[PDB]
């Protein structure tokens, strides 16, 4: 995994240091500096001939290096593979899916054994389209994809996201699967989440119940994240995954190693400053929770 712990990694009281002496308007130069690098690979297959139009942005292609290919027309999607920390491939980063890539999607969950899909939209937002109807919203409702359907088992809405699941039925090979869907609902249209509360309990019912299937599944599968683009909200909730995961192993954690990291394998992961700074200020708001911060 591109994922190890440091060099250079922080605690929390050295990361408490760190954002004092920088502030807000610190941090965004960091976040500037890093947009300012130029990505580490090439675009060609998401700009090729008919791969152009399964892009739902034009100016957000994914990397040539780390996409997911289809094996069946084209192989593209626009999805990459992600590490998580010290684990190969623990996410596929993806776009919203689009009428005309459904199908590509649920044979991308199929062949990459996917349990757990995370989507942290709604289909739009201020009137800006962020992801297709690509699941069957009720309990019992099915949508066909040639030769993958899916069907809904059930819903449950809890405060802050909801709950579906799904099985996909390969009439092909035969063979049917249980996939959870989970929708975050308290990203706001504006910003970024004011408290990170409810986006990390949120994250331990996601990673809880990516266990629990990897667990169940027999002889791990990444878990698909998506948002409009794949790299706003999705580089955010993979990036705080990856810091709290180092954080409970060995105390420390690292933002802009995790973040340019991650943009080696989902380019542009990241897409504002105040995203980025949302995950130094999420990590230091966690640990106070936590009773690990004292105050001057
Ligand atoms: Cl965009
Ligand atoms: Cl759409
Ligand atoms: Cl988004």
């Amino acid at each position: 995994s591109v994922h190890v712990p440091g060099p250079h990694a922080m605690t929390i009281q050295e990361l408490v240091d760190y954002v004092n002496a920088r502030q807000k308007q610190g941090i965004y130069e960091e976040y500037e500096d890093i947009r300012r690098e130029n990505p580490v690979g090439t675009f060609h297959c998401s700009m090729s001939p008919g791969n152009l139009e399964k892009n739902r942005y034009g100016d957000v292609p994914c990397l040539d290096q780390t996409r997911v290919k289809l094996t069946k027309q084209t192989d593209y999607i626009n999805a990459s593979f992600m590490d998580g920390y010290k684990q190969k491939n623990a996410y596929i980063g993806t776009q919203g899916p689009l009428e005309n890539t459904y199908r590509d999607f649920w044979l991308m969950v199929w062949e990459q054994k996917v349990l757990v899909i995370v989507m942290t939209t709604r289909f739009e937002e201020g009137g800006r389209r962020k992801c297709g109807q690509y699941w069957p919203l009720e309990k019992d409702s099915r949508i066909r994809f040639g030769f993958l359907t899916v069907t809904n088992l059930g819903v449950e809405n809890m405060n802050h996201y909801k709950k579906t699941t799904l099985e996909i039925h390969n009439t092909e090979e035969r063979q049917k699967r249980q996939v959870t869907h989970f929708q975050f609902l308290s990203w706001p249209d504006y910003g970024v989440p004011s408290s990170a509360a409810s986006l990390i309990d949120f994250l331990r019912v996601v990673r809880n119940q990516q266990s629990l299937a990897v667990s169940n599944m027999g002889a791990e599968p990444p878990i698909v994240v998506h948002c409009s683009a794949g790299i706003g909200r999705t580089g955010t909730f993979c990036s705080l995954d990856i810091c709290l995961a180092q954080l409970e192993e060995l105390g420390t954690l690292n933002v802009f190693q995790t973040v340019s990291r991650m943009r080696t394998q989902r380019a542009f992961s990241i897409q504002t400053p105040e995203q980025y700074y949302f995950c130094y200020k999420a990590i230091l708001e966690f640990a106070e929770k936590e009773g690990m911060v004292s105050a001057h």
